[PDB]
């Protein structure tokens, strides 16, 4: 029966006591590494729990001489409730919250040494107490005036562990009270990376002043159960809003509904003849009323198109010249919306990140009529939107990105006040914009085409869930299997060359190794060290990892280009056109059928193809075209999107599942050998009588959070089509299907069910480390493609830093960015080395560039200067000088 203690250090051994509790039962088991605590407050039976990995120290100190093993954390603790419910603070004045420190008076027949090999290490200390919205949060006393990103930085240093609260008291003011920022952000990552608790800040800020000599800062915050963490100003792509506002960045902040490790908060908690627990009310609450830092109450703003399914929300700090309610009557008129999911979906419409182009009018924008028909009742406006920019209008774009303002692509995913949908580009236009109304949400007045994407060339690569929904049809397994089995063990060497190596490296993107495209063009090294293909051996091993666990394959032929459609009326429903670029493999070895002009490195498609869009469940998805080389669209430049019919019957683009034309992605692929049979059968509510209230959206969001929509769809999926192998013909996976056209994404006519089916079944594939119990034979090729699987101050300095519990030898494990051996050290959570290997490089990068910076100053390395190093086995097998400039200076000019 041990005795929580809570509370804070203000010395290396002074306790301040903060709440005190009896009764207490402790338990500590090693499978999962969890220790756990039975204690109740008055009326019930409540229960902590706490992990292994979320400790920073222990200390077997001493207390009365009868125990007290201390125990600094540095993740809250999780509370439940009996009946076991996730629980909300029950103690009386928010203790869990502010405390940080859980000191038990251990009082059995072994004080501490009982339990101790459990925990990481234990030293005696043995010393006494010294005395007694959201929290915890400093404020500054009166009389001083310090920055708000101060204050926000001094708060941030209280939650991860480096200060106290207590010390803060108008003497850290008086002595920060008059100097530079710069000079006290760098004393602050100073003290951002030690070890704990410096408990001298006057002597530490005095010591390190002694050596005096269009991405916006984005404040972050945690709401937690218990706690409130502040994350710091770092960097961030700004969307329109934030960047509009320009000035009133520091009223702005990033919420996060986050567990109390930094994750998801899984629709478990919120809700287990279902009841609502906590955090339910807790949420809605702090949405609902609000919190202060400071000087500054935020106050809910929007959530974005995204956010949503990420658990996100934007917040304001309403002040006497703009609050959050001018900001939302500023983006559009929502007055007058019903279906309140709509109304809350189409607010966070212009909450996207984009790449500013330009504000051009609302004159030079003309609205052409739509092109529409209308067939047996139901009208068919051709649009989701279309657009018409002129190429003078792409090639003004084509530099404000930094593109080749000479081969601007041929479309571009536009957000243009009311409007949202791809702008294809068209020669015959007439002047910079042509909207036609098919999307139009509101009636705002926004402007400045932001962007999204563009006509683009992409690498085309697959996956298993593109073979399964996609090759349910006509194309079995060997295009899946060859690629990897011949390309995943044999072109990826650190030895042999690099001749047809890197590209199938950067398949995923070539921005990481030049070491080897300058390997030849200069020399091998002036020394023989075989480190460098240590380098790349653990470069492999990163590559070959990632291609496996991902189980990543791709087909020759085809692209991923972005939809277009026809505007001229030259081909009668069922023509198509292509104009792919080339690329090294078509450059060099060019003589294929398909092909129809090739002049260089485009090449047009002729025969039949098979066009397609990723989320799509209905049968009938593909559409087969007869590919064309219709004279008139070659003369119009068309290059990289797939251009559409307009004239006949209920289009092809409605027909893939319900999608015309908005900024969607289209798969195509004119392999002939990917090219389907036949068309598989192509087939052809909630008011509430009032406005719309900010209970009501709010309602909703927190509604989503337990009601997932994508893994209804996902999982009945997976069964009805891979368990059992009929196409869509049962009647349960159309049914499903249709069910699925107004419940995709939660976004929507409005909040249909969790799981209008029976229930979501408990079963995944077959790798996820918990394989319970399985079904009929594995089949598919996932298995089977799963087969076939100064200086040496400073190492001395990495070295000492790199040896704690990390498993890292001499050199290789402590340079590669992870362990070298991992079988089942990462299965749980994955959420292992990631923090701390990037923190650790980070510091040493740093380190590295102040002492080759800051010093003919990095002379050994700018001129050659220092050649007593290159001799091999002076110092150990790993030799220094090898960083940032690997084959850049020296073997550029200093040999021929």
């Amino acid at each position: 029966s041990a005795s929580l203690i809570l509370g804070n250090r203000v010395a290396e051994r002074e306790l301040e006591v903060a709440y005190s509790c009896d009764g207490v039962r402790a338990e500590v088991i090693p499978r999962m590494r969890r220790v756990d605590l039975y204690l109740k407050h008055d009326s019930q039976s409540y229960k902590l729990e706490v992990l292994f990995e979320d400790i920073n120290e222990c200390f077997g100190c001493h207390l009365d001489g009868t125990g007290a093993i201390l125990l600094q954390l540095t993740y809250a603790p999780r509370i439940h409730i009996a009946i076991w419910v996730r629980a909300l603070d029950f103690t009386p004045n928010s203790s869990f919250g502010e405390c940080s420190t859980l000191v038990l008076k251990l009082s059995k027949g072994a004080s501490v040494s009982y339990i101790l090999e459990s925990l990481p290490f234990s030293g005696e200390l043995g010393e006494l107490a010294i005395a007694s919205n959201v929290v915890p949060l400093v404020d500054c006393p009166n009389g001083f005036s310090v920055p708000y990103e101060v204050l926000f930085r001094l708060n941030s240093l209280v939650h991860m562990g480096k200060l106290v609260a207590r010390h803060v008291n108008a003497d850290l003011f008086k002595v920060l009270e008059d100097l530079s920022i710069d000079t006290l952000r760098r004393i602050f990552e100073k003290m951002s990376k030690l070890k704990s608790t410096c408990y001298e800040p006057l002597q530490f800020i005095r010591h390190e002043a002694h050596s005096m000599n269009k991405l916006m800062r984005c404040y972050r915050i945690h709401i937690t159960p218990s706690k409130i963490y502040c994350l710091g100003p770092e960097e961030e792509v700004s969307n329109y809003v934030v960047k509009y506002h320009s000035e009133y960045a520091s009223d702005f902040a990033r919420v996060t509904f986050v567990d109390e490790d930094w994750s998801k908060l899984s629709p478990n908690a919120l809700s287990a003849k279902p009841l609502k627990t906590g955090l339910y009310h807790r949420i809605l609450s702090i949405l609902k009323e609000g919190f202060c830092i400071g000087p500054k109450k935020y106050e809910f703003l929007a959530f974005s198109a995204s956010q949503l399914r990420g658990n996100s929300v934007w917040m304001f700090a309403s002040n006497s010249s703009l609050t959050a309610e001018n900001i939302r009557r500023w983006m559009g008129h929502f007055e007058d919306i019903r279906s309140v999911s709509k109304c809350a979906a189409r607010m966070g419409q212009l909450f996207s990140s984009s790449r500013q182009t330009f504000e051009v009018s609302s004159y030079d924008v003309e609205v052409i009529p739509d092109i529409e028909v209308t067939t047996d009742g139901t009208k068919y406006i051709f649009s989701d939107g279309i657009g018409k920019i002129s190429t003078r209008f792409a090639r003004q774009v084509a530099k404000l990105i930094g593109l080749d303002p000479a081969h601007p692509p041929s479309a571009f995913q536009i957000r243009y006040g009311g409007y949202k949908g791809v702008i294809t580009i068209d020669p015959t236009s007439f002047f910079n914009l042509s909207l036609r109304p098919s999307m139009k949400k509101f009636e705002s007045k926004s402007t400045m085409l932001n962007i999204t994407n563009w006509s683009k060339s992409q690498p085309c690569y697959v996956n298993r869930e593109i073979i399964s929904l996609l090759s349910t049809l006509g194309i079995k397994d060997e295009v899946f299997e060859s690629m990897q089995q011949d390309d995943m063990h044999e072109s990826d060497g650190m030895l042999t060359n690099k001749e047809a190596a890197l590209s199938v490296l950067g398949k995923i993107g070539g921005g990481d190794t030049k070491t080897a495209a300058d390997m030849l063009l200069q020399g091998y090294e002036p020394s023989s060290e075989p480190y460098l293909l240590m380098i790349l051996k653990a470069h492999r091993a990163n590559r070959l990892t990632d291609i496996r666990t991902r189980c990543k394959i791709h087909v020759q032929k085809g692209r991923v280009l972005i939809g277009c459609l026809d505007e001229t009326c030259k081909l009668e429903y069922g023509q198509v056109y292509i104009r792919i670029t080339k690329n090294h493999k078509e450059q060099k070895y060019s003589e294929q059928p398909f092909f129809c002009n090739d002049d260089g490195k485009t090449a047009v498609i002729v025969g039949k193809v098979a066009i397609t869009k990723n989320p799509c469940l209905h049968p009938g998805d593909v559409r087969v075209l007869e590919a064309v080389y219709d004279p008139g669209l070659d003369a119009r430049g068309l290059i990289d999107c797939v251009v559409f019919p307009q004239r006949g019957e209920r289009p092809h683009p409605n027909e893939c599942s319900g999608g015309d034309l908005d900024g969607d992605l289209f798969f195509i692929t004119w392999d002939d050998k990917l090219i389907p049979e036949k068309v598989d059968a192509p087939m052809d509510p909630r008011i509430m009588d009032h406005a719309v209230t900010l209970e009501e959206i709010q309602k909703h969001f927190v509604s989503y959070m337990i009601n997932d929509t994508l893994g209804a769809i996902s999982t009945a999926h997976l069964i009805h089509a891979d368990r059992d192998p009929l196409k869509a013909r049962s009647p349960e996976c159309v049914q499903l299907a249709a069910l699925h056209s107004m419940a995709v994404d939660f976004a929507k006519t409005g909040a249909p069910a969790e799981m209008p089916l029976a229930l979501r079944p408990r079963e995944f594939p077959d790798f996820m480390e918990r394989w319970e119990r399985p079904m009929y034979v594995s089949n598919g090729v996932l298995g089977k493609l799963y087969r076939a699987a100064e200086r040496y101050e400073a190492y001395a300095e990495r070295l000492g830093a790199l040896m704690t519990y990390y498993s890292a030898e001499r050199e290789d494990e402590i340079l590669t960015g992870n362990i070298r051996n991992k079988l089942v050290y990462l299965r749980r959570d994955n959420k292992r080395y990631f923090e701390m290997k990037d923190r650790i490089i980070a510091a040493v990068d740093a380190l590295h560039a102040e002492v080759r910076g800051w010093l003919r100053v990095a002379s050994a390395w700018y001129h050659v200067t220092y050649h007593p190093d290159r001799r091999g086995e002076k110092r150990f097998w790993s030799f220094p000088w090898i960083i940032c400039d690997t084959l850049l200076a020296i073997k550029a000019a200093r040999r021929c």
